[PDB]
């Protein structure tokens, strides 16, 4: 019997729990720490089965029904004896789960982020301590499905599923269950999983600069006058915004080349141009592909998507404060900046977007080119935990002097 613990209670947690518990020879436990969310789930389900509805390529639908072993808020019941532990939640909630699992997790456990976002490995090392050198750490690029809850604790719907997906791995001293084949078994036929070359490859290929750049391109020098309706979002960019994206992508390459030269034996060669990425994955949907401006604006998958807005005098105005900036900056752009400082590489285009975005949400992280901001302790940069060198970033070990 393979024992699995799922952490969370949203769209992603509903889908994963239902599919995994339907497999022969698997036992599933659910843990959530958001007030009394676990008691609410148990009461709504009762004696019935959980249902997952899957939309197929034909136009037909398939139903899956199962029942988990236990749903609780107690970490002693959920974590003890588990072979795999998987986190599927927004990034600001990760700190709480690492603290709760610490006294109960076994040496041979496999810890997975689905999705991890940026700074996942640094945080795990700080909280678990010496134990972090025994276990293994696995990080995925994004969520496997597009999904939404229909009825709390009872029903969830899958709108689509990716064809392929990739993940990185750091191995410890203890022997675990095989990472690639075990994860494939839980999900089914699709998506087909593969392994990436390095964990720092996965970190920077996040392209954290994308959404902040699109918002800056349209509202950067706004005078304060309203518009008739909500304008297009990806398909509404200008040539100047396209040149901004190219410059930020070039800076990602400069950082990767500097690490390989200073620390031989670390393979970061699969880090690529953003223009190369678009043509490899979106080829069937693009009408005209001769440059980056035409590749984005003529993409069929971006049809009809608009900016977030709100009602004002004589029209509409941009609505800030959702999650485009509150997650992508402290859990993304700021982490990349910390790595660049340690390598000694300047990044002027990335710096400009950071200073503008932090002011719009009322926070402070970067001051005069240094990480000394008022809210610096709420980020995931390596310097926050005391990892100040490239050797410390790679291994997790700190240097000591001798008299
Ligand atoms: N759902 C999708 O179609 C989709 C697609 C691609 C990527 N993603 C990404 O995957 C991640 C997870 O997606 P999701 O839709 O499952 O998230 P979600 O919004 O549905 O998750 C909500 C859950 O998070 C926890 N939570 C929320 N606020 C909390 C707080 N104040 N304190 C403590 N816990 C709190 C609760 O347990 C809650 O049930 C997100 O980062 C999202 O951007 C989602």
């Amino acid at each position: 019997t393979v024992k699995v613990c799922v952490c969370g209670g949203g769209n992603g947690a509903h889908t994963l729990s239902g599919l995994a518990a339907s497999r022969d020879g698997v036992e599933v436990r659910v843990l959530t720490l958001f007030a009394d969310e676990a008691e609410r789930w148990t009461k709504a389900l009762g004696a019935d089965e959980l249902t997952v509805i899957v939309n197929e390529k034909d136009g037909t639908q398939t139903e899956v029904k199962s029942r988990p072993k236990v749903i609780t808020k107690d970490p002693e019941i959920a974590i003890s004896g588990a072979d795999v532990v998987i986190l599927t939640v927004p990034a600001f909630a990760h700190e709480g789960y690492f603290q709760a699992m610490a006294p109960y997790v076994q040496d041979s456990a496999l810890i997975v982020g689905l999705p991890s976002q940026a700074g996942f490995e640094f945080q795990c090392r700080d909280i678990l301590g010496d134990k972090a050198a025994a276990v293994s750490m696995m990080s995925f690029e994004t969520l496997p499905w597009a999904c939404r809850i229909k009825e709390f604790g009872r029903k969830v719907e899958v709108l689509g599923t990716k064809s392929v997906l990739a993940a990185s791995l750091i191995k410890g001293t203890a022997k675990t269950v095989d990472p690639l084949s075990t994860l494939q078994m839980l999900h089914g036929a699709e998506p087909v999983f593969r392994l990436a070359k390095h964990f720092l490859e996965m970190l920077i290929m996040s392209y954290s600069f994308v959404h902040p750049a699109i918002l800056f391109g349209r509202w950067g020098s706004w005078d304060g006058k309203p518009v008739p309706e909500a304008p297009l979002f990806y398909q509404g960019i200008d040539q100047a915004t396209a040149d901004m994206l190219t410059a930020c992508s070039n800076e990602c390459k400069d950082v990767a080349n500097a690490i390989m030269a200073a620390c031989p034996g670390n393979d970061l060669s699969d880090v690529k141009d953003i223009y190369q990425w678009y043509l490899e994955y979106y080829h069937e949907d693009i009408q005209d592909d001769h440059d980056l401006y035409h590749a984005i604006t003529t993409n069929k998958s971006y049809k009809g998507l608009v900016h977030p807005v709100k009602a004002v005098d004589g029209g509409v105005a941009p609505d800030f404060g959702n999650r485009y900036l509150t997650e992508d900056i402290p859990m993304g752009m700021i982490v990349f900046k910390g790595v660049a400082i340690a390598a000694g590489v300047a990044i002027p285009s990335n710096d400009k977007l950071i200073m503008w975005a932090q002011e719009k949400i009322g926070k402070e992280y970067l001051v005069d080119g240094a990480l000394t901001g008022k809210d610096v302790a709420t980020t995931r940069c390596p310097q926050r935990y005391g990892f100040n060198t490239l050797d410390a970033i790679l291994t997790g070990k700190k240097h000591h002097h001798h008299h």
